[PDB]
Protein backbone atom coordinates (compact mmCIF):
# COMPACT_ATOMS: atom_id res chain seq x y z
CA UNK A 1 0.00 0.00 0.00
CA UNK A 2 0.98 3.47 -0.67
CA UNK A 3 -0.99 5.56 1.83
CA UNK A 4 -0.94 9.68 1.24
CA UNK A 5 -1.56 11.40 5.22
CA UNK A 6 -2.82 14.83 5.44
CA UNK A 7 -1.88 16.69 8.55
CA UNK A 8 -3.55 19.97 8.60
CA UNK A 9 -1.07 21.62 11.42
CA UNK A 10 2.35 22.59 11.22
CA UNK A 11 5.12 19.94 12.76
CA UNK A 12 6.15 23.50 14.21
CA UNK A 13 4.94 22.66 17.45
CA UNK A 14 3.71 20.22 19.49
CA UNK A 15 -0.16 18.61 19.62
CA UNK A 16 -2.23 15.77 19.54
CA UNK A 17 -2.71 15.52 15.83
CA UNK A 18 0.66 16.15 14.67
CA UNK A 19 1.72 13.67 16.56
CA UNK A 20 -0.50 11.07 15.98
CA UNK A 21 0.33 11.49 12.08
CA UNK A 22 4.51 11.49 12.29
CA UNK A 23 3.33 8.21 14.82
CA UNK A 24 1.09 6.50 12.80
CA UNK A 25 3.26 6.96 9.02
CA UNK A 26 6.44 5.41 11.09
CA UNK A 27 4.82 2.53 11.95
CA UNK A 28 2.70 1.86 8.79
CA UNK A 29 6.25 2.34 6.98
CA UNK A 30 7.93 -0.56 9.50
CA UNK A 31 5.03 -2.61 8.63
CA UNK A 32 6.49 -2.36 5.03
CA UNK A 33 3.74 0.37 3.67
CA UNK A 34 5.11 3.41 1.84
CA UNK A 35 3.50 6.84 3.88
CA UNK A 36 3.65 10.11 1.94
CA UNK A 37 2.44 12.85 4.71
CA UNK A 38 1.98 16.28 3.33
CA UNK A 39 1.54 19.22 6.21
CA UNK A 40 1.87 22.85 6.42
CA UNK A 41 5.56 24.08 6.08
CA UNK A 42 7.46 23.17 9.22
CA UNK A 43 10.66 24.74 8.91
CA UNK A 44 11.90 25.07 12.54
CA UNK A 45 12.16 21.14 13.25
CA UNK A 46 13.92 17.97 11.57
CA UNK A 47 11.61 16.05 9.78
CA UNK A 48 12.02 12.92 8.03
CA UNK A 49 12.57 12.99 4.17
CA UNK A 50 8.90 11.46 3.51
CA UNK A 51 7.20 14.61 5.21
CA UNK A 52 6.23 17.30 1.82
CA UNK A 53 5.45 20.62 2.46
CA UNK A 54 2.27 22.21 1.31
CA UNK A 55 3.06 25.50 2.26
CA UNK A 56 2.41 28.12 4.94
CA UNK A 57 -0.39 29.96 5.18
CA UNK A 58 -1.27 33.57 5.48
CA UNK A 59 -3.71 28.90 2.21
CA UNK A 60 -2.64 30.55 -1.32
CA UNK A 61 -2.50 29.46 -5.06
CA UNK A 62 1.25 27.92 -4.75
CA UNK A 63 -0.60 25.39 -2.13
CA UNK A 64 -3.66 24.35 -3.86
CA UNK A 65 -0.84 23.95 -7.08
CA UNK A 66 0.93 21.73 -4.18
CA UNK A 67 -2.01 19.48 -3.34
CA UNK A 68 -3.48 18.70 -6.23
CA UNK A 69 0.00 17.90 -7.80
CA UNK A 70 0.54 15.80 -4.73
CA UNK A 71 -2.22 13.82 -5.20
CA UNK A 72 -1.68 13.48 -9.17
CA UNK A 73 1.75 12.71 -8.44
CA UNK A 74 1.65 10.27 -5.69
CA UNK A 75 -0.01 6.52 -6.85
CA UNK A 76 -2.07 6.45 -3.27
CA UNK A 77 -4.04 3.17 -2.80
CA UNK A 78 -5.38 5.50 -0.08
CA UNK A 79 -5.53 9.02 1.13
CA UNK A 80 -6.28 9.51 5.00
CA UNK A 81 -7.25 13.29 5.75
CA UNK A 82 -7.16 14.30 9.73
CA UNK A 83 -9.61 16.92 11.13
CA UNK A 84 -11.11 18.16 7.80
CA UNK A 85 -12.21 21.54 9.24
CA UNK A 86 -13.13 24.34 6.57
CA UNK A 87 -10.93 26.08 6.03
CA UNK A 88 -7.93 23.82 6.34
CA UNK A 89 -5.34 21.91 4.32
CA UNK A 90 -7.02 19.03 4.98
CA UNK A 91 -10.21 20.25 3.97
CA UNK A 92 -8.30 21.38 0.51
CA UNK A 93 -7.15 17.92 0.20
CA UNK A 94 -10.75 16.81 0.22
CA UNK A 95 -11.99 19.17 -2.15
CA UNK A 96 -9.31 18.31 -4.81
CA UNK A 97 -9.27 14.17 -3.97
CA UNK A 98 -11.47 11.51 -5.81
CA UNK A 99 -11.49 8.08 -4.77
CA UNK A 100 -10.15 6.28 -1.90
CA UNK A 101 -10.62 8.94 1.06
CA UNK A 102 -10.26 8.04 4.88
CA UNK A 103 -10.90 10.74 7.56
CA UNK A 104 -10.27 10.58 11.06
CA UNK A 105 -12.13 13.38 13.49
CA UNK A 106 -10.44 14.24 16.43
CA UNK A 107 -12.30 16.41 17.56
CA UNK A 108 -15.54 17.01 18.45
CA UNK A 109 -18.34 19.09 20.43
CA UNK A 110 -21.58 18.49 20.71
CA UNK A 111 -24.57 16.33 18.46
CA UNK A 112 -25.63 19.43 16.94
CA UNK A 113 -22.48 21.03 15.78
CA UNK A 114 -21.75 17.85 14.12
CA UNK A 115 -24.78 17.11 12.20
CA UNK A 116 -24.72 20.92 11.24
CA UNK A 117 -21.08 20.56 9.71
CA UNK A 118 -21.50 17.16 8.10
CA UNK A 119 -25.15 18.29 6.71
CA UNK A 120 -24.49 21.45 5.44
CA UNK A 121 -22.87 23.49 2.35
CA UNK A 122 -19.77 21.20 3.39
CA UNK A 123 -21.97 18.20 2.63
CA UNK A 124 -20.93 17.13 -1.15
CA UNK A 125 -17.20 16.84 0.01
CA UNK A 126 -18.28 15.04 3.23
CA UNK A 127 -19.91 12.29 1.85
CA UNK A 128 -16.65 11.97 -0.82
CA UNK A 129 -15.21 10.67 2.58
CA UNK A 130 -15.57 6.45 2.39
CA UNK A 131 -13.84 5.72 5.55
CA UNK A 132 -14.68 7.99 8.66
CA UNK A 133 -12.80 7.17 11.83
CA UNK A 134 -13.91 9.04 15.02
CA UNK A 135 -12.07 9.09 18.14
CA UNK A 136 -15.13 8.34 20.48
CA UNK A 137 -18.56 6.28 20.53
CA UNK A 138 -20.54 9.25 20.98
CA UNK A 139 -18.66 10.99 18.38
CA UNK A 140 -18.74 7.94 16.21
CA UNK A 141 -22.95 7.98 16.52
CA UNK A 142 -23.11 11.67 15.76
CA UNK A 143 -21.39 11.08 12.51
CA UNK A 144 -23.97 8.02 11.85
CA UNK A 145 -26.81 10.14 12.75
CA UNK A 146 -25.66 12.78 10.18
CA UNK A 147 -24.84 11.34 7.12
CA UNK A 148 -26.47 8.22 7.42
CA UNK A 149 -23.30 5.83 6.68
CA UNK A 150 -21.40 3.50 8.34
CA UNK A 151 -18.61 5.11 10.77
CA UNK A 152 -16.21 3.92 13.42
CA UNK A 153 -14.66 4.62 16.71
CA UNK A 154 -10.91 4.04 16.90
CA UNK A 155 -8.80 5.51 19.76
CA UNK A 156 -5.34 7.56 19.39
CA UNK A 157 -2.28 5.25 19.85
CA UNK A 158 1.16 5.54 21.96
CA UNK A 159 3.84 3.74 21.84
CA UNK A 160 3.60 2.17 25.32
CA UNK A 161 7.39 0.92 25.66
CA UNK A 162 8.37 3.92 24.94
CA UNK A 163 7.14 5.55 28.51
CA UNK A 164 7.49 2.04 30.13
CA UNK A 165 11.09 2.06 29.45
CA UNK A 166 11.92 5.64 29.74
CA UNK A 167 14.97 6.78 31.69
CA UNK A 168 14.12 8.46 34.91
CA UNK A 169 15.17 12.67 34.73
CA UNK A 170 18.63 12.87 37.00
CA UNK A 171 17.79 13.40 40.94
CA UNK A 172 14.26 11.09 40.67
CA UNK A 173 12.19 10.27 42.00
CA UNK A 174 12.44 12.82 44.76
CA UNK A 175 11.20 12.30 48.09
CA UNK A 176 9.61 15.42 48.91
CA UNK A 177 7.54 14.14 45.54
CA UNK A 178 6.42 15.70 42.26
CA UNK A 179 3.19 16.42 40.63
CA UNK A 180 3.33 16.41 36.95
CA UNK A 181 1.74 18.87 34.88
CA UNK A 182 1.57 18.85 30.83
CA UNK A 183 0.54 21.36 28.46
CA UNK A 184 -0.21 24.51 27.53
CA UNK A 185 -0.67 25.99 31.00
CA UNK A 186 -2.20 29.25 29.74
CA UNK A 187 -5.12 28.65 28.11
CA UNK A 188 -7.95 28.62 30.97
CA UNK A 189 -9.56 25.45 29.39
CA UNK A 190 -5.89 23.73 30.70
CA UNK A 191 -7.25 24.17 33.96
CA UNK A 192 -3.90 25.44 35.62
CA UNK A 193 -5.69 27.93 38.09
CA UNK A 194 -7.22 24.78 39.46
CA UNK A 195 -3.29 23.29 40.14
CA UNK A 196 -2.89 26.69 41.41
CA UNK A 197 -5.40 26.73 44.02
CA UNK A 198 -4.76 23.60 45.28
CA UNK A 199 -0.73 24.36 45.77
CA UNK A 200 -1.82 25.83 49.52
CA UNK A 201 -2.91 22.59 50.69
CA UNK A 202 -0.16 20.65 49.31
CA UNK A 203 2.36 22.23 49.92
CA UNK A 204 1.23 22.41 53.86
CA UNK A 205 1.35 18.59 53.55
CA UNK A 206 4.22 17.95 51.83
CA UNK A 207 6.30 20.78 52.27
CA UNK A 208 8.82 19.26 49.86
CA UNK A 209 6.94 19.46 46.73
CA UNK A 210 7.54 20.23 43.36
CA UNK A 211 4.75 20.64 40.65
CA UNK A 212 7.20 20.01 37.40
CA UNK A 213 5.28 21.65 34.44
CA UNK A 214 6.09 20.45 30.29
CA UNK A 215 4.57 22.85 28.11
CA UNK A 216 5.20 26.31 26.38
CA UNK A 217 4.06 29.76 28.41
CA UNK A 218 4.45 32.42 30.57
CA UNK A 219 6.59 31.37 33.76
CA UNK A 220 6.63 35.25 34.92
CA UNK A 221 2.60 35.12 35.34
CA UNK A 222 2.83 31.89 37.16
CA UNK A 223 5.14 32.30 38.93
CA UNK A 224 4.11 36.16 40.22
CA UNK A 225 0.32 34.04 40.84
CA UNK A 226 1.99 30.98 42.83
CA UNK A 227 2.86 34.28 45.20
CA UNK A 228 5.16 32.90 47.70
CA UNK A 229 4.88 29.33 46.38
CA UNK A 230 6.43 30.20 43.44
CA UNK A 231 9.56 27.95 44.72
CA UNK A 232 7.92 24.70 44.33
CA UNK A 233 7.40 25.48 40.17
CA UNK A 234 9.94 23.60 38.06
CA UNK A 235 9.53 24.56 34.21
CA UNK A 236 10.67 22.16 31.91
CA UNK A 237 10.27 24.18 28.71
CA UNK A 238 8.80 22.76 25.50
CA UNK A 239 10.83 19.67 25.97
CA UNK A 240 11.51 16.69 23.02
CA UNK A 241 9.39 13.49 23.10
CA UNK A 242 12.19 11.30 25.04
CA UNK A 243 12.52 13.94 27.93
CA UNK A 244 8.84 14.32 27.73
CA UNK A 245 8.56 10.21 28.35
CA UNK A 246 11.21 10.77 31.10
CA UNK A 247 9.46 13.43 32.70
CA UNK A 248 5.95 11.32 32.93
CA UNK A 249 7.83 8.20 34.44
CA UNK A 250 9.82 10.60 37.34
CA UNK A 251 7.07 12.12 38.52
CA UNK A 252 4.60 10.10 41.04
CA UNK A 253 1.67 11.67 39.72
CA UNK A 254 0.50 13.45 36.89
CA UNK A 255 -2.35 16.07 37.36
CA UNK A 256 -4.98 16.54 34.54
CA UNK A 257 -7.10 19.32 35.61
CA UNK A 258 -8.41 20.60 32.71
CA UNK A 259 -11.96 22.62 32.43
CA UNK A 260 -13.29 21.45 28.69
CA UNK A 261 -12.05 21.43 25.30
CA UNK A 262 -10.54 17.69 24.95
CA UNK A 263 -12.15 15.09 22.79
CA UNK A 264 -9.26 12.40 23.55
CA UNK A 265 -6.59 12.48 26.92
CA UNK A 266 -3.72 11.28 25.23
CA UNK A 267 -1.45 12.68 27.38
CA UNK A 268 -3.05 10.32 30.20
CA UNK A 269 -2.88 7.66 27.65
CA UNK A 270 1.03 8.35 28.28
CA UNK A 271 1.31 8.56 31.84
CA UNK A 272 -0.39 5.24 32.07
CA UNK A 273 2.35 3.56 29.70
CA UNK A 274 5.10 5.21 31.72
CA UNK A 275 3.69 3.67 35.26
CA UNK A 276 2.27 7.03 36.66
CA UNK A 277 -0.67 7.18 38.55
CA UNK A 278 -3.08 9.70 37.22
CA UNK A 279 -5.50 12.39 39.19
CA UNK A 280 -8.38 14.18 36.31
CA UNK A 281 -10.66 16.55 35.94
CA UNK A 282 -13.22 14.18 34.63
CA UNK A 283 -14.75 15.23 31.43
CA UNK A 284 -15.94 12.56 29.42
CA UNK A 285 -12.96 12.08 27.33
CA UNK A 286 -11.00 11.30 30.96
CA UNK A 287 -13.70 9.33 32.33
CA UNK A 288 -13.10 6.59 29.67
CA UNK A 289 -9.73 6.46 29.59
CA UNK A 290 -9.40 6.33 33.36
CA UNK A 291 -12.37 3.78 33.10
CA UNK A 292 -14.78 5.38 35.44
CA UNK A 293 -12.14 5.25 38.23
CA UNK A 294 -10.42 1.86 37.70
CA UNK A 295 -7.59 3.00 36.22
CA UNK A 296 -6.65 6.71 37.55
CA UNK A 297 -8.59 9.06 39.95
CA UNK A 298 -11.06 11.17 38.89
CA UNK A 299 -12.37 15.09 40.44
CA UNK A 300 -14.82 16.80 39.44
CA UNK A 301 -14.40 19.74 36.91
CA UNK A 302 -13.94 22.98 38.62
CA UNK A 303 -12.89 21.78 41.95
CA UNK A 304 -9.89 23.10 43.83
CA UNK A 305 -9.75 21.48 47.08
CA UNK A 306 -11.30 17.97 45.75
CA UNK A 307 -8.01 18.35 43.99
CA UNK A 308 -5.85 19.23 46.55
CA UNK A 309 -7.55 16.43 48.47
CA UNK A 310 -7.06 14.12 45.39
CA UNK A 311 -2.97 14.42 44.81
CA UNK A 312 -2.40 14.36 49.00
CA UNK A 313 -4.55 11.05 48.92
CA UNK A 314 -2.83 9.74 46.04
CA UNK A 315 0.77 10.86 47.75
CA UNK A 316 -0.10 9.74 51.05
CA UNK A 317 -1.59 6.35 50.30
CA UNK A 318 0.81 4.11 48.82
CA UNK A 319 -1.01 1.11 48.13
CA UNK A 320 -3.71 2.97 46.45
CA UNK A 321 -1.51 4.72 43.83
CA UNK A 322 0.44 0.90 42.84
CA UNK A 323 -3.11 -0.38 42.57
CA UNK A 324 -4.26 2.78 40.05
CA UNK A 325 -0.75 2.35 38.03
CA UNK A 326 -0.61 -2.03 38.05
CA UNK A 327 -4.33 -1.62 36.88
CA UNK A 328 -4.17 1.15 34.38
CA UNK A 329 -1.02 -0.27 32.70
CA UNK A 330 -2.70 -3.31 32.19
CA UNK A 331 -5.56 -0.87 30.20
CA UNK A 332 -2.98 0.73 28.44
CA UNK A 333 -2.47 -1.79 26.25
CA UNK A 334 -5.64 -1.04 24.40
CA UNK A 335 -3.64 2.15 22.98
CA UNK A 336 -0.77 0.60 21.87
CA UNK A 337 -0.37 1.16 18.67
CA UNK A 338 -0.24 -2.38 17.02
CA UNK A 339 -3.71 -2.34 18.06
CA UNK A 340 -4.69 1.00 16.60
CA UNK A 341 -3.02 0.56 13.88
CA UNK A 342 -4.70 -2.69 13.02
CA UNK A 343 -8.02 -0.64 13.54
CA UNK A 344 -6.81 1.64 10.97
CA UNK A 345 -5.69 -0.64 8.39
CA UNK A 346 -9.11 -2.18 8.24
CA UNK A 347 -10.36 0.72 7.13
CA UNK A 348 -7.58 0.77 4.72
CA UNK A 349 -8.51 -2.49 3.39
CA UNK A 350 -12.16 -1.84 3.26
CA UNK A 351 -11.85 1.54 1.16
CA UNK A 352 -9.00 0.20 -1.36
CA UNK A 353 -9.48 -2.40 -4.15
CA UNK A 354 -7.18 -3.96 -6.49
CA UNK A 355 -5.88 -1.11 -8.73
CA UNK A 356 -7.95 2.06 -7.75
CA UNK A 357 -6.09 5.06 -7.44
CA UNK A 358 -6.81 8.46 -5.54
CA UNK A 359 -7.05 10.92 -8.51
CA UNK A 360 -7.65 14.95 -8.47
CA UNK A 361 -11.35 16.29 -9.26
N1 LIG B 1 7.63 16.60 23.49
C1 LIG B 1 6.61 17.41 23.88
N2 LIG B 1 5.36 16.94 23.69
C2 LIG B 1 4.27 17.66 24.04
C3 LIG B 1 4.40 18.96 24.63
N3 LIG B 1 3.16 19.43 24.85
C4 LIG B 1 2.27 18.50 24.44
N4 LIG B 1 2.97 17.44 23.95
C5 LIG B 1 2.45 16.18 23.35
O1 LIG B 1 1.53 16.51 22.34
C6 LIG B 1 0.34 15.74 22.43
C7 LIG B 1 -0.86 16.68 22.58
O2 LIG B 1 -1.50 16.78 23.83
P1 LIG B 1 -1.97 18.27 24.24
O3 LIG B 1 -0.94 19.15 23.61
O4 LIG B 1 -1.91 18.71 25.70
O5 LIG B 1 -3.26 18.64 23.38
P2 LIG B 1 -3.18 20.00 22.44
O6 LIG B 1 -2.03 20.97 22.56
O7 LIG B 1 -4.27 20.92 22.98
O8 LIG B 1 -3.32 19.44 21.01
C8 LIG B 1 0.60 14.73 23.52
O9 LIG B 1 1.15 13.67 22.77
C9 LIG B 1 1.64 15.41 24.37
O10 LIG B 1 2.52 14.51 25.03
C10 LIG B 1 5.79 19.43 24.84
O11 LIG B 1 5.94 20.57 25.38
N5 LIG B 1 6.83 18.61 24.45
Amino acid sequence: MRIGMVCPYSFDVPGGVQSHVLQLAEVLRDAGHEVSVLAPASPHVKLPDYVVSGGKAVFGPATHRKVKKWIAEGDFDVLHIHEPNAPSLSMLALQAAEGPIVATFHTSTTKSLTLSVFQGILRPYHEKIIGRIAVSDLARRWQMEALGSDAVEIPNGVDVASFADAPLLDGYPREGRTVLFLGRYDEPRKGMAVLLAALPKLVARFPDVEILIVGRGDEDELREQAGDLAGHLRFLGQVDDATKASAMRSADVYCAPHLGGESFGIVLVEAMAAGTAVVASDLDAFRRVLADGDAGRLVPVDDADGMAAALIGILEDDQLRAGYVARASERVHRYDWSVVSAQIMRVYETVSGAGIKVQVS
